[PDB]
């Protein structure tokens, strides 16, 4: 159906603005830290400590397929990175004190991506 393509078009456009949002994130993440999946090789015990891992690369794997529908969902991801490492890595750590300032600069981005997202639709 014709309603079916403009949907599908829909899911595109908010594909590219999601993209540039991720760019946008990932930039406050110089030192790479969110960058991939915390192994499991080298982290033997994570997954009895974070239920649900998440890092950028396995979120850009899920936008490349179309896979985020809404902006709530995209966020969601984005909150586990900052919250598992809040959570595994201790304060006094260089690991929690990226989470923090990801957390920070990222909400300046999300909160402009909000208003596009409602503005265009």
């Amino acid at each position: 159906s014709m309603e079916q393509v403009a949907m599908e078009l829909r899911l595109t456009e908010l594909t590219r603005l999601l993209r540039s949002v991720l760019d946008q994130l990932q930039d406050k993440d110089p030192a790479r830290i969110f960058a991939q999946p915390v192994s499991l090789k080298e982290v033997p015990d994570y997954l009895d400590h974070i239920k649900h891992p998440m890092d950028f690369a396995t979120m850009r794997k899920r936008l490349e397929a179309q896979g985020y529908k809404n902006l709530h969902e995209f966020e969601e991801d984005f909150d586990l990175i900052i919250d598992n490492c809040m959570k595994y890595n201790a304060r006094d750590t260089v690991f929690y004190r990226a989470a923090v300032r990801l957390r920070d600069q990222g909400g300046v981005v999300l909160r402009q991506a909000r208003r596009e997202v409602d503005s265009i639709g």
